[PDB]
Formats: C-alpha cells, structure tokens, sequence
C-alpha cells in the first residue's frame, strides 16, 4: 500500500511497466458529463479506452499516470471504469493545467494548497479517490497566478510526499523558471518531473536540470506531423520534428550518465476536446499504436542503436517506481 | 405543460410571479462537486439557498429563472433539490457566460448549436432535466468567439422556441450590436431579453431597443456600494436604478419590461468571502424585488396592475415556447 490509484493503493512492485504522462480523455471540466455526444457517446470513448490499455497492456504496461487536471476535464469515475476493465493500474492527478476558470484563477496560494491536499488526502469530488500526482503548468514566462500554483504544488507536495509533474513550453526553456520557484519552497528535486523535455533538441538545458536531480519528461515521442504538414492545427500540436528525433534524446541522457532522470511517455488520449474539431482522427492515423508505441516501437528502436535492456528496463520500471512512491 | 423547469414542465398559469434573471450558485463547471468545502458543504449551500428561496416565495415569488450557464457552474440536480424544498419553480437554463473552456472556446457555430439544443430537447447531462432559456453574454465589442455564441442561441431558439436573455457591458451599449446579430439571424425580438439594462442611466438606448420588439432586463436593482466590491457593485444606489422601470412604463413600454435581483447563494468566480459583503448590502436577497422595488413603484404612482404586468404577465410570455 504505496501508491494511490483509482482502484485503491497498490504497492510499488505491482507497478511495474509505467507510463508516466497519459490521459484517458483531454478535455474541460464537467465537459464530458454535460456533452458526451461529443466523443461519440460516453460508451463509445469507454471502449476505446479500455481496447486501447488492453493493447497497452498486451505490449507490457502495467501502470499509466493520468496526468489530467480538474481543469483538463479529469473525470476520476471515468478513468476507475476504464482501469477494471483493462487491469491496467492508472494513477489519477491533481493540480492545474493551462485552462483553469475563475473560480481557480481568483484563490490564493493557501486556498489552492487546500485542494490539491483534499484531492490527495480525501479524495478527489465524491468518488473516494485519491491523487497520485500533483500536475502543474507554464507556457512560458510564469504568470502571476501560474506561480502561486507552483508554489501551491510544491507545498503540497512537501506534506505528503506526492510527486510533482510539470507542462513546459520547452523551446522557452520554462523548466528552469518552475525549478527555481519549486527550490524556494524547499521542494527536492527528485519529487519534480520537468515534462514535455522531448519538445527541445537544447541537451544543455535537460543535463543541467537532470544534474540536479530532477526527473526529464521524454513524454511525447509519437507526436509528429511529418508527412501530413498542410494542416496547420495538427503541424502546431505535433511539431515538424520525427518520433525518432525525440527517442534519440533517451539515448542522448543515458550516454551522459543520467539514465535514472529519465522518464518516458506518449502523452497520449483517447478523447480529445480541448482542441479542434477531429484532431483524434488525425492522432489516431500518425499513431494507431496508441499507449502502445513505446513499448513496441521506442524500445526495440534503442536495443538496435546500442542501449542495453537493463537500463531500458530501469527507465521503465524502477526510475517511475522510485517517482511515484511517496517521500 | 409548456415551459420547462428543473422538476418537468409547468403550464403559464403556474408561473406566476417570476424572476427572470437569478442564480442558485455562480461558480465555473465541475467546481461544486470537486471542491464543496470552499462553500463550507454542499448540505450548507443547499440549506442556504432553500432558506433564500422561501424567504422569497412568501414575499410572493413563486417561479425564478437560474440563469447559470455550464461555464457559470450550473448544477442542475442542485436546482432540483433546492426547488423541491422551497416549492418554487426553477427554469434551467442553456448558453455560455463570459468564461467558456478551451473545450467549448473552440468549437463551431453549428457544434454549439447543437450542445444548446441538446439542453433543451434532449437534457442537461443525465438529469433529464431541459433548460427553458439561452444566456448568452459580451462584455464590449463582441469577440469573434462571442458572435459565434450569439448565433448559435439564435438558432437554438429558432428551433425550439425557447427565448434568449443576455448579459452585457451596458455602458458600452452591447444591446445594439447583440441586437444586429440576432436579427441578422431572423429572430423575432420578441424572443430576446437585453439584460443588465440597470447598469446604465441611457434612457434614448433603453426605449430605442424597447420600440424594436425587445425586452429590456433591469435584472440588477440590489448591486449598490454607496476595492474589488466597487467594481461589480457600482456607484449607483438601487432608487435610480428602479426609477428606470417608471421611466420605461412612463414612455409607454410596459409590456417590455423584466426585473430581477440577479442574485445568488453562492459565489465563486470572484474574489473570497464576496458573500460576507453582499449579504450585508441586501439582506433582502431574492426577495428584494417584492418587498423593496414594488412598495417603491406604488409609492410613486404606478398602479397594482401593471406592475403584475411586469411580474407574472411580461415573464409568462416571454418565457413560453413560440
Ligand atoms: C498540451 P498537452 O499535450 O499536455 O494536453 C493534451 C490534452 C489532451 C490529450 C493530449 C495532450
Ligand atoms: C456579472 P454576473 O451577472 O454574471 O454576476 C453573477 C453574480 C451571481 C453569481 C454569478 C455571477
Ligand atoms: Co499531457
Ligand atoms: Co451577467
Ligand atoms: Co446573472
């Protein structure tokens, strides 16, 4: 009993594969249950889901980590239905995202630290379910309100043992601007994830992080728009650069000795609103693995290029297990 | 059985006195039900609320319309319960307010035409439960997102008969250019209501929209502070924002008049303990429009008559499916 999931707690080594930056649906907040004929109908997402972490699981996944915030429409009832019917243990999240409303953009640094408390320590709305996860996001220079979710993050964070993840706008280098405010808090950085690092070709920006002991978000490997660049929604969402681009960084933090600050995920979703109209589609065609691309794809990608099996495996397993468990 | 509300359909004559513009709780989707403790509990805003709600039916309110939108934190099931104990009539109601998600920010005329008409014919989530209303909102010039908005409650409403109400920035004068879309649109005037009218003393752009078929919501009368109070509240007391509704019957628009108090019981798209502050300034709540406003008006020679024109005749019509 060590890790919070949306089934109960589980122990470390039931764990085992782990996906650390997933969503089963990317939406709004109560968008899902005011509008499910959107995804179809609630029924139709729920069965993509759980063929999709079926297939995951098929592959080698145990465990994926539902990154999605109150405001990135998480929705706890969803993703336990979909967990049982996969076997497929899923950590749920806290925390904000990029869309938060007035009623979150308007409380103070204390009022948000008691949220995300409840949602780990009670449960997240009435469903008994607590986080795993605090999640947390910038998209560039901190806004004032940005920060105090930081920072809310962090002293959450610090009562509980509960991990850290962050969104980044990479090219910005925003990492930096959430480590120096998450130090100040007296946050460690081994309870810090910087995501969305695969965004970035800059080494120099993720050795400097991962040297100080912060764990590096790999997390989008599949996204990619080579080939279908005309569609400028899905060029701005994917990037011009190719999945191998982004495992080739994996590669890059292991030769320089970081190999335990590496986190690997797809960032993928099986439902998503929180975009235009039919980007699934398009998701769905650039990758019809799913959350099954990394263990498929990624992994035997880097055994050809030189990388031995037990640090892929420790990448895997042991680095989210040691991310995870409370301290 | 024509006008729907949170607990099935009503006829007009079961309306009676109305509220037209009100809100149970303002707050933003999925927040009552993922944080109820920042309003104590949710058995605390619901004690409140049913307590508020018969404080107003025994001043003579009988039916109120809940104008919270999705993005305004509307909880229908809570409207329900709320209605049940207080045994007033609750209109649901449909439409997006001034903070839309990135979810709905990013969707097409004809995709939330067809979210606003899922509310009303189908029902709102898994409640069974059908909005009676559109509300819709700009706050200046309307944003390209807003114009979308405003469309596609034309049409909704066009479909199904059920009116729109607005909300806007009236010192802007928003009336006007929401009044081109809509027309532009083909719908009839007399299926709009131009809220929060109050919050101006521009009595040549009241009657000029009145004369054009369409309602005029002074919804606001209450919203008086004779820091961050001043700015929702204004600096108008609530005598010259009533001396409007006689302005308005006086210049012979009777029939175009709706009044409310658009108040609420919970508060939390605003800044902390903004309730501690309303609370004090109308302790009347909801049924500030029966015992303060009404006494006012017949003080000042507007007979019984038309004033239950303005409360149960004006909002019956207006709310009715055509
Ligand atoms: C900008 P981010 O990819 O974190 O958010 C999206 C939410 C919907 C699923 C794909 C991810
Ligand atoms: C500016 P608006 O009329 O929406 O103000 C409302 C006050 C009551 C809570 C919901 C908001
Ligand atoms: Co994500
Ligand atoms: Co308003
Ligand atoms: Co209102």
């Amino acid at each position: 009993d060590r890790i919070n999931t949306v089934r109960g707690p589980i122990t470390i080594s039931e764990a085992g594969f782990t996906l650390t930056h997933e969503h089963i649906c990317g939406s709004s907040a109560g968008f899902l249950h005011a509008w499910p004929e959107f995804f179809g109908s609630r029924k139709a997402l729920v069965e993509k889901a759980v063929r999709g972490l079926r297939r995951a699981r098929a592959a080698g996944v145990r465990t994926i980590v539902d990154v999605s915030t109150f405001d990135c429409g998480r929705d706890v009832s969803l993703l336990a239905e979909v967990s049982r019917a996969a076997d497929v243990h899923i950590v749920a999240a806290t925390g904000l995202w990029i869309d938060p409303p007035l009623s979150m953009r308007l409380r103070s640094v204390e009022e948000l630290t008691q949220f995300f408390l409840r949602e780990i320590q009670y449960g997240i709305e009435d469903t008994g379910i607590r986080a795993g996860i605090i999640k947390v996001a910038t998209t560039g220079k901190a806004t004032p309100f940005q920060e105090l979710v930081l920072r809310a993050a962090a002293r959450a964070s610090l009562a509980t043992g509960v991990p850290v993840t962050t969104h980044t706008a990479a090219s910005q280098r925003d990492g930096e601007q959430q480590a120096a405010i998450f130090e100040s808090e007296g946050l460690s950085p081994s309870r810090v994830c910087i995501g969305h690092s695969d965004d970035t070709d800059d080494l120099s920006y993720l050795t400097a992080l991962a040297a100080r002991g912060y764990l590096i978000g790999l997390d989008g490997i599949p996204w990619s728009a080579i080939g279908l660049e005309d569609n400028a929604s899905a060029s701005a969402i994917l990037g011009n650069r190719s999945w191998q681009t982004r495992a080739l960084l994996i590669k890059a933090l292991i030769d320089q000795g970081y190999m335990k600050q590496i986190l690997v995920s797809n960032d993928w979703t099986f439902g998503f609103s929180s975009y235009v109209t039919n980007i699934m589609d398009v998701l769905d065609r650039v990758n019809p693995d799913g959350m099954a691309f990394i263990p498929l794809r990624v992994i035997p990608f880097l055994r050809e290029k030189g990388v031995p099996q037990e640090t892929l495996a420790g990448i895997t397993v042991t680095n989210p297990a040691r991310f995870l468990s409370p301290t």
